């Protein structure tokens, strides 16, 4: 296995929600934490509360909105003048809003792509690094059907077909990078409130009581569970291109491809 | 069954490949076709070849880029305004571009979401249409990884989440439209040429002999044989939210996804 201890982990939507989890479960193991986020007030407060439970130095908050390629360019470069070095990258923003459903895209989708390459400029063996970890965050919509979330369902597919590809295209390089994305059940974050909003869900609105009605059934898992996941992905050197998904049913566990690569040509 | 003679067809990407060939099926099965693409030229050189076979008022050239999306709005105004109505939304216009994969995103995914949103505004019970289908064209890319081609199978599996996605919703509304997809193996066509080239390729250039082998092993579909899954996918009404597979293995078959929806949950 791989210690986290002295990696350099930068994390995107790191002021709350899971990016948040992501950033203390990192931080207890001994990680030195970029919190990347577009939310000013929320992650200088972010950092502000974390040094009461680790040392300053441990931390650095850079304010990026991660759908704006120069802003995060920036961003991945001030991270590694300041830490020296670059090991695990969390692409962990997203938003959910069905309206306004290019700018979803944008973030949820383009923006992951985008900084899985800024990763791979830094990290790759080929480029002048000495290997890391990718993880992309999907969710289950990853991998099913949303009829209330259609274009989010759309972004979420696109990680994890990009993730597995990039997977393999590593394995090819040579890089020294292992991509991987999670795929959870609902969470207990502010993703999961804009549900009840027209402003967030437009046509899907009035359908809503449906995912209210799945939340009640299966329930809400909390952010740290979903933080343990990513731990397991960073630890565990033999995974690269694992569709790694999280449940109240479940816990941790994995999406099974099976083992026959060209299966659906023969 | 639907019959599809008389009914009114909108295939984007229409002057070439598999997009002429969905135009060249469904004249000869009786519908009136706008053939929709941004290369003026091979369109209006299409429409001119088609009036040989089929008397000139079956078909209506457009140029447009499928990308801008008031070019696209106007593309559906004017089409709607010529026949008189819109039965059948073929989003087929797809490009294989790993360099500038942005643009590729733009063009293969959320082009595929705005014209299908446009659909639906014409085409839904709810919005004074008659209902009619979407058919977006994903790839076997949409299902499974493409180490050489990571970007474009983001956008395929985008469009699979998505069409899975809004079938259910369609159903929700009573719009009275079903949409489904096709997963086509390796085709005839000018995208196929495109992995010849860092152009097209950019990074993944130098891997591109493994796209070759596999070409070469499965052999390679002609345009015709995906038209046919268009015309049943057409003329079966039960068929919503179907992904549809046309492989030389197995000819034109169905992803199975189970009878349990909320499997992954459970
Ligand atoms: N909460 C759930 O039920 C659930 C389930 C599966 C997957 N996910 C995924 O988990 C990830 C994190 O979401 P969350 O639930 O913690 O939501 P959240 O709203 O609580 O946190 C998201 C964070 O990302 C930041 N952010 C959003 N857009 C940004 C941008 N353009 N640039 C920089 N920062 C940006 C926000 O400011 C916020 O701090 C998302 O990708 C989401 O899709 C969530
Ligand atoms: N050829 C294959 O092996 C294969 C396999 C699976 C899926 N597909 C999909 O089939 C669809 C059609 O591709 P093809 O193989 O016939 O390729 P093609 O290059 O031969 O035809 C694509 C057509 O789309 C048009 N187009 C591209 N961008 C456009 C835009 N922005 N606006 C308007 N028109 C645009 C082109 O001008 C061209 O006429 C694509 O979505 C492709 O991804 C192809």
């Amino acid at each position: 296995a791989h210690m986290v201890n002295g990696k350099v982990a930068l994390v995107t939507g790191a002021a709350q929600g899971i990016g948040r989890a992501f950033a203390e479960a990192l931080l207890l193991k001994g990680a030195k934490v970029a919190l990347v986020d577009w939310n000013l007030e929320a992650g200088v407060q972010c950092k502000a509360a974390l040094h009461e439970q680790f040392e300053p130095q441990k931390t650095l908050f850079i304010q990026c909105d991660v759908a704006d390629q120069q802003q995060l360019r920036d961003t991945f470069r001030k991270v590694v003048d300041h830490f020296g070095r670059l090991d695990i990258l969390v692409n962990n923003a997203g938003v959910n809003n069905e309206k306004n459903w290019e700018k979803t895209l944008q973030i949820n989708l383009v923006s992951v792509i985008s900084g899985t390459y800024l990763g791979l400029d830094y990290m790759s063996k080929q480029n002048g690094g000495e290997g890391g970890i990718i993880i992309n965050m999907s969710s289950l919509a990853g991998l099913m059907p949303v009829a209330q979330q259609p274009v989010y369902c759309a972004s979420k597919h696109g990680i994890v077909g990009f993730t597995r590809s990039a997977a393999l295209a590593a394995n090819l390089m040579n890089s020294g990078v292992r991509l991987n994305a999670i795929c959870p059940g609902f969470v207990n974050t502010a993703i999961l409130e804009s549900i009840e909003k027209e402003e967030n869900m437009g046509q899907y609105i009035e359908y809503k009581d449906h995912i209210k009605d799945m939340i009640k059934y299966y329930g809400i898992l909390d952010p740290p569970l979903i933080a343990n996941g990513l731990i397991t992905l960073i630890e565990d050197d033999a995974l690269n291109g694992a569709i790694m998904k999280i449940t109240t049913s479940k816990g941790i566990h994995f999406q099974d491809y099976g083992s026959k690569e060209n299966l659906y040509f023969q």
